[PDB]
């Protein structure tokens, strides 16, 4: 249960990371 339950927050966590790198991704675009 506990390895369950930190995996999910480790996805969580590296979802939210790449969700972070396509925004900056979009704005680095705007910039060009």
């Amino acid at each position: 249960r506990e390895k369950e339950r930190q995996n999910r927050l480790a996805e969580e966590r590296a979802r939210r990371e790449e969700e972070e790198n396509r925004r900056k991704a979009e704005d680095e675009a705007r910039k060009k």
